[PDB]
């Protein structure tokens, strides 16, 4: 791999040792709700500090985007790269104690996703790809399935809003309910990260998903379409990113399911 | 722990072996969409095997009902044992290669659940428990989780059934959306086995499903009794291994999901 993917993995696999032996505690502290998410926010924070100190060591002069620090602006040359960092996909999982949830490392050049890791600590899986040079899980090559049709598909979503609201919900159900007719399964573990690192594993043939921000989705888009995968938001354009609305699948399956869930989007989503 | 409890636990330990060792050859499956089909058959079979030599090694005159061969009667003193076996539960995950799914063994005395093993051979998580002594997750003491309302709670699900038309599947979501509400997070994860040991682990507030079998139920609706939690039919009766409807969760969250269901039910599930 590229010296900058290896730096990257090896930032993922500090985090991910970190927030996994986090876990024990949890249950300890699970009796206090309120203490118990500051204690995750506590351990998210952590995980960014280990991530960000490993890559700035080699990169000093990069530019840093998360989800609470913001956009932390680079220098020279640097200027032109973006680290997008998710230290903990799976907030919710995590807090409960469901072992289902990944760091997420993405670089971007000039807005165009370079290099991605997805690391789950738990299985220990290490996802990653860079551009042009494909995806490997624990070095083993990857490549999107040959599955023809939505018939026998195992697909993938979410819904990552941090309240259940009803415009979002009946839009949700009503994707789901047209998407189950046909599928062997329907599947919500509820790490985005790891949904498309499944699709670019071969794990799930589609998925899709609204209502993400960047961070979620920048290791896992680039996974898929380094496995011979498509990537896209909900008109078929290339601003999922930005819009945080994504169907992401092997090319069949990517494209019967952008075209399943057309006449169910309301404008917000077109 | 109890010679019987061990015994269960070992043959779980050699089935989950095997489909581990089997989980390798399928390089994130997508070789033959029709032989893959076969390839899990074959993987349940030889499962259920490893299972049924180390039960009937121990113990030749039990009774034994698995998901491949079904009901074989045991004789003597030994016909009050039946030993309910799944020795794969998420047989569509396995055959996509997504790693959640586990070997489910109960023992039932005279109708009553005795002994319970699921093991995830994945994570190498083995839920164990018997009548009177609880539960345990790699041997350390279970119990489910403290949350006094559905309000933030995690809830597992799934919808097995694919009829030719939407009629079941709309019966199935009026239930969701009911569910919804307040909730954190619901889960669909393809294994009812480990759900309800998710559940017993705390990992779960609360689980819903229908048209479930017994050998995906016994195990885990005894890890969640002896892990201080209430199981029940859709109606609220004890007939879930019989009817294919559960409701698995700590006290009051298993409460809140029986109300919230009821008027939800179709008469199917009466
Ligand atoms: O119940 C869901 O729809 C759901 C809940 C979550 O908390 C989540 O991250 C997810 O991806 C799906
Ligand atoms: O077919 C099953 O055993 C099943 C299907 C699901 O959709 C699911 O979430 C689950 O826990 C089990």
């Amino acid at each position: 791999m590229q010296p900058m993917l290896n730096i990257a993995l090896r930032a993922a696999r500090s985090a991910g040792e970190l927030i996994f032996r986090s876990i024990e505690r949890l249950d300890v502290i699970s009796v206090n709700e309120k203490d118990a998410k500051d204690y995750v926010t506590e351990v998210d924070r952590a995980a960014e500090q280990t991530i960000v100190a490993a890559l700035r060591k080699a990169y000093p002069t990069h530019a840093i985007m998360g989800e609470e620090g913001g956009l932390i602006e680079g220098s020279g040359e640097g200027a032109d790269y973006l680290w997008v960092i998710d230290p903990l996909d799976g907030t919710t999982n995590f807090i409960h104690g469901v072992p289902h949830f990944a760091v997420s490392i993405a670089c971007k050049y000039k807005g165009r996703l370079e290099h991605a890791v997805v690391l789950d600590p738990v299985r220990q899986e290490e996802f990653t790809a860079s551009r042009g040079r494909g995806a490997a899980l624990n070095g083993r090559r990857l490549r999107v399935s040959g599955r023809k049709s939505l018939e026998g598909a195992l697909l993938g979503t979410g819904f990552p809003f941090r309240d259940n609201q009803i415009d979002n919900l009946d839009n949700y159900l009503n994707m789901f309910r047209s998407l189950v007719g046909q599928t062997a399964g329907i599947r919500r573990a509820g790490a985005a990260s790891l949904d498309l690192a499944y699709v670019a594993a071969g794990r799930y043939d589609a998925f899709w998903e609204f209502g993400l921000s960047e961070w979620d989705m920048a290791a896992g888009a680039l996974l898929v379409q380094e496995a011979g995968g498509l990537v896209s938001d909900f008109t078929g354009s290339h601003e999922f990113l930005e819009k945080g609305h994504i169907v992401a699948g092997n090319t069949k399956c990517f494209k019967a399911l952008l075209t399943t869930i057309q006449p169910h989007l309301p404008p917000s989503l077109k």
